[PDB]
This record gives structure tokens, C-alpha cells and sequence, in this order.
């Protein structure tokens, strides 16, 4: 369906929105959701236990099966799995965790899977738990991907922030 309304436009292909991105995903029913992931796929809090415990667990019973067959991610990168009730796909992503000293360049590598996906929800990568600068991963977000990107930012206070920090990057 990919049913996004009240969006703010940043680029001709990243969007922003002041939201809980489980509650966009039950209201737009998108192609692709996006998980902000650890390599382990052990969805503990912030946008992965949120993902999760909309799905009732079974998120997580997936992800298990999935590492016990193929071995856990690299940082940076990714695996589509099941959206389950939430979206058709899920695309869990991992980016650096920063907190645990993993280089702040494979924000990088992790923003470049959206590429893959004509359209996508997704959540900041790294800027919560994993200790990045939301406003540089935003940066990141902007100047890596090219396909279309639907950004939900649930924290208002944050949002108007990162809004502002976005004026100021592309007239300077
Ligand atoms: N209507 C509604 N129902 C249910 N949940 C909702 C709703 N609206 C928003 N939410 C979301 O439920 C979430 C409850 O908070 P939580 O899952 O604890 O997110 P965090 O505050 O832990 O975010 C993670 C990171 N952000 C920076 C900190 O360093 C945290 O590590 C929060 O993101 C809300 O936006
Ligand atoms: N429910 C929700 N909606 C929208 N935005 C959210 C939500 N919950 C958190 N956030 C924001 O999304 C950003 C990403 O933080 P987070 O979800 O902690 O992802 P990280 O990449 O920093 O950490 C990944 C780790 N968290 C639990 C996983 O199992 C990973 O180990 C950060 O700005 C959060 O405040
Ligand atoms: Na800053
Ligand atoms: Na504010």
C-alpha cells in the first residue's frame, strides 16, 4: 500500500515525520519496514522490541531461526525477513554501535541496504542506543541514500531539532 501522509520533505527522496514508527507501520501497511538491529538479531529495546512486541514474539522466533541457520550479520549489514503483521518485509539493518567502539564510517555501509528497496519506513540508525549523533545519522541517511525513504522520529522535541539542524547543513 506505501500509504505515507504527513510528511515532511527534506530531499527528492527523504522524508521526516514526528511518529512512533510501529503505529506508521499498522497505518500505511508498507513493502519494507526497517529494524535498527544488532548482529545477533536479539531485539532488545528501543525500535527493535517495539517491532517485536507488535508482532506478539514472533519477530523474534524468527530472527532466532534465522541466525541458527546462517550465522549472525555483519555490521553494516542486513537480511529481509518477514514484516509478519506489521509490513510484507522486514529489513533488520545494523549499524555501528558506537557505545561499543564500532566505527562511525559503517553508518555508512548500513544506510547503503535501503538501496535495495524502492521505498521504505525506517527509524535513525544508531542514534539511540547505539550512541550516534542523530543529526549525523541523518546526514548519513541523506547523503547515501537514493531510493525513497519514509523517517519516523517519535520524540517531537528531537524532531523539530533535527528539522532545524537540516536548514542549517544544506544552506551552509
Ligand atoms: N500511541 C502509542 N502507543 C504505543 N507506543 C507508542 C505510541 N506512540 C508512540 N509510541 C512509542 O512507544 C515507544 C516507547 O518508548 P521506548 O520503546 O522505550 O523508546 P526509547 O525511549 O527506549 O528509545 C530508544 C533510545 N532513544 C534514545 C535513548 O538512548 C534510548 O536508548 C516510544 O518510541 C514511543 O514513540
Ligand atoms: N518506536 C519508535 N519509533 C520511532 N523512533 C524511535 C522509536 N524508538 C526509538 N526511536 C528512535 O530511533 C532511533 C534509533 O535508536 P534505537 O532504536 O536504539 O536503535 P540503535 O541503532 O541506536 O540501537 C540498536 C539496538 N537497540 C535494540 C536493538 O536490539 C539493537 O541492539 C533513536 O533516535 C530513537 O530515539
Ligand atoms: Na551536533
Ligand atoms: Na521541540
Amino acid at each position: 500500500v506505501n500509504s505515507f501522509s504527513g510528511y515532511l520533505k527534506l530531499t527528492d527522496n527523504v522524508y521526516i515525520k514526528n511518529a512512533d514508527i510501529v503505529e506508521e507501520a499498522k497505518k500505511v501497511k508498507p513493502t519494507v519496514v526497517v529494524n535498527a538491529a544488532n548482529v545477533y538479531l536479539k531485539h532488545g529495546g528501543g525500535v527493535a522490541g517495539a517491532l517485536n512486541k507488535a508482532t506478539n514474539n514472533a519477530m523474534q522466533v524468527e530472527s532466532d531461526d534465522y541466525i541458527a541457520t546462517n550465522g549472525p550479520l555483519k555490521v553494516g549489514g542486513s537480511c529481509v525477513l518477514s514484516g509478519h503483521n506489521l509490513a510484507k518485509h522486514c529489513l533488520h539493518v545494523v549499524g555501528p554501535n558506537v557505545n561499543k567502539g564500532e566505527d562511525i564510517q559503517l553508518l555508512k555501509s548500513a544506510y547503503e541496504n535501503f538501496n535495495q528497496h524502492e521505498v521504505l519506513l525506517a527509524p535513525l540508525l544508531s542514534a539511540g542506543i547505539f550512541g550516534a549523533d542523530p543529526i549525523h545519522s541523518l546526514r548519513v541517511c541523506v547523503d547515501t541514500v537514493r531510493t525513497n525513504v519514509y523517517l519516523a522520529v517519535f520524540d517531537k522535541n528531537l524532531y523539530d531539532k533535527l528539522v532545524s539542524s537540516f536548514l542549517e547543513m544544506k544552506s551552509e
